[PDB]
């Protein structure tokens, strides 16, 4: 059966492309493969990066488009802000969960070793209301500094996606389509048909999923080196992050799934374990959002609308593993320096993360470069982000499962909510 052949492929590739990357590392690794044999290597998960990257901007607009052009101004207005009061609370919920866990475990006790606020901000302002359409396609608008020896902002436009600003644009497009009428009806059909359009080819990037999801372990297991040292190092925080991740994904979100829809909410994880796993891989969550949309309408009950209007804007909103482990990586710095929390400063830490969460800017340092804001909101020492780089690769996909998974189990409660 297709649906659990999916899945065993996906497990097969996870397997087979961890087992891949500990056989070539042993064998020699990259100093055998060399640059030009590692680049080879890895190539297929970039082609699958690729390919599901390529296919982002017409999903999401059109999705938009067809979602609020289809649903009455206060019924959509309604479902935004119930979306928007499930994805806080749950950012609330799981940077509360991350904060404690550092609190009670305490990594910091072995101790064997920017952009403002303001700015980043105002950049994430300018991001929702882009200045054009088809640069804010391919473009965002980013906060540098020129010393005119005062210090001044400059800003200019960088590479990487504007999601937000997209998303912003096509609901209120929808919405307008809506307002117009019949003369609008047209333009509906048309962009619903691109969607769908759309769709159909991710039916068959998904059956690349797992070929891909493979290499693009495989090699990130193989550029790392020396784990044992770094696990030696930082076993403590790690085991803080990763224990956060599962109490909030295994636990936590299917216990709210459960009590606001009866139904099992592990059935529906089951559903969309090809989209997890390819976030996981991936490690970011727009690349991912396509098979999430593909596996939740499919496998799953959640109607169309709903979906195709709630996933979009969560995986921009939604951000729940990245809130926590920007939340225990602040208190892993704060017991590291010897430096007492106060209560006043787990407010802010939680209050900071959940707001800086919003809008990642995309980039795989996104989350990292956010954590020095956060250290830069509550005075703490911003060097030791260092020791935080040597493991990123692996704190930021389980950081993505989570940030995805949120996602999904929000649409299926929204979907319940609507029956
Ligand atoms: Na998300």
């Amino acid at each position: 059966l297709r649906a659990n052949l999916l899945v065993l492929l996906t497990v097969v590739a996870v397997v087979a492309g961890v087992a891949l990357g500990l056989g070539v590392s042993g064998a020699g690794g990259a100093l055998a493969l060399g640059p030009e044999r590692l680049s080879a290597f890895v190539f297929p998960g970039e082609l699958l990066l690729r390919l599901l990257r390529m296919i982002i901007l017409p999903l999401v607009v059109c999705s938009l488009i067809g979602g609020a052009a289809s649903l009455d101004p206060g019924a959509l207005g309604r479902l935004g802000a119930w979306a928007l009061l499930f994805f806080l609370v749950t950012t609330l919920l799981a940077s509360a969960l991350g904060v404690g866990l550092a609190l009670a475990l305490q990594p910091g006790a072995a101790s064997a070793a920017s952009k403002e606020v303001l700015d980043s901000f105002l950049d994430l302002a300018r991001n929702i209301f882009p200045s054009n359409l088809v640069s804010a396609a391919f473009r965002s608008y980013s906060t540098t500094y020129e010393e005119r020896r005062v210090k001044v902002p400059v800003g200019q436009e960088v590479e990487g996606m504007n999601i937000l600003g997209l998303v912003v644009f096509a609901i209120v497009f929808g919405v307008a389509l809506r307002k117009l009428g019949p003369e609008g009806e047209l333009l509906i059909r048309f962009f619903n048909s691109f969607n769908e359009a759309t769709m159909v080819l991710v039916s068959w990037i998904m059956w690349y999923a797992p070929v891909g999801i493979m290499f693009l372990v495989a090699g990130k297991i193989v550029e790392m080196e020396d784990v044992g040292l770094l696990f030696a190092r930082l076993g403590k925080y790690i085991l803080c992050c990763l224990l956060g991740h599962a109490i909030h994904g295994l636990l936590v979100l299917p216990l709210i799934y459960f009590l606001f829809t009866r139904k099992n909410p592990y059935r529906f994880l089951w559903g969309i374990v090809t989209p997890l796993a390819t976030a996981f891989g991936t490690s970011s969550s727009s690349a991912t959002l396509p098979l999430m949309m593909k596996c939740v309408e499919e496998n799953n009950g959640v109607a169309k609308h709903i979906s195709r209007f709630i996933l979009p804007i969560g995986a921009t909103v939604n951000m729940d593993g990245a809130a926590l482990f920007q939340c225990v990586a602040a208190v892993f710095i704060a017991q590291l320096s010897q430096q007492s929390l106060d209560f006043v400063k787990i407010i802010t830490i939680l209050v900071t993360a959940t707001a800086s969460s919003v809008g990642a800017a995309g980039i795989p340092a996104g989350g990292v470069l956010t954590l020095a804001i956060i250290l830069e909101a509550v005075n703490l020492p911003v060097d030791h982000i260092s020791l935080i780089l040597a493991v990123d690769w692996l704190v930021d996909r389980s950081c993505t499962v989570l940030n995805v998974e949120g996602d999904a189990l929000g649409a299926g409660l929204l979907q319940n909510y609507v029956d």
